[PDB]
């Protein structure tokens, strides 16, 4: 049924980005019906129940992979296992990272994300974005359904 | 229409493996209809003609990634780009490698294949295999259609 599933953590910056920037744009021009939650989709580095039951009715998975998101226990203790689970559960999860925060992204996380690069989409957000013609919205459009 | 696409090079070992072991087994119990060619699917490290037109009517891609296969030009000159094209063209290409030949496989290629590990399937062939219940045939069954 749904076009995408949006996994984020509920840090102020992140929730304004999800609810004011991203959710309105994908719901308008691209006509999408979105599912989204700010809980831990990988408790114990194993898929949660809400995610196991909900993802099967979503075509894509967008992770708002911020510094606050990357502080979660699965991110800090077994990012490979969780990334495996994401890739295996949706096929081509999209990961939104932030140019301002890439300072903070630890070595192993950036390497794991580039390593799988054809499989996963890495989208980056800078000052350039928000103009609907943008590297960001171009990329996110090409990886969305139809 | 087709279950799998089998890319091999036509070195003695390879064509006998494709035609006597693999094609008969996958076409029997697993009821598969197989497409296969021994030409270069990545000329100039870009998809060939038959591969682009045929792959759209195939659900899986198996590469018989032997020592002889890896001597081809795209393998030796731009294996990352060709692997990118494969991942982008089929969704989870399967790569059959040989335990006897993993000896000969250079560093960069083995590591590129492990890098993408959730996305691509790596199946390895040893003395154990050919018993239809096999680490090999179990794995190859779990990555095949339905």
């Amino acid at each position: 049924m749904y076009d995408a599933y949006i996994s984020y953590v509920n840090n102020e910056n992140d929730r304004k980005f999800v609810n004011f920037i991203l959710k309105p744009h994908l719901e308008n021009k691209y006509s999408h019906k979105l599912l989204l939650n700010n809980t831990n989709i990988l408790p114990g580095a194993e898929p949660s129940a809400e995610l196991l039951m909900n993802i099967s009715r979503c075509q894509r998975l967008i992770v708002v992979l911020s510094q606050s998101y990357l502080e979660q226990e699965w991110c800090t203790t077994n990012f490979r296992q969780g990334l495996w689970h994401l890739i295996e559960l949706s096929r081509k999860p999209i990961f939104i990272i932030f140019q301002s925060q890439q300072k903070q992204i630890s070595q192993d996380i950036s390497q794991q994300l580039r390593q799988h690069q054809p499989c996963i989409t890495m989208i980056t957000w800078g000052a350039h974005s928000m103009t609907p013609s943008s590297g960001f919205w171009k990329e996110l459009a090409l990886v969305m359904p139809r």
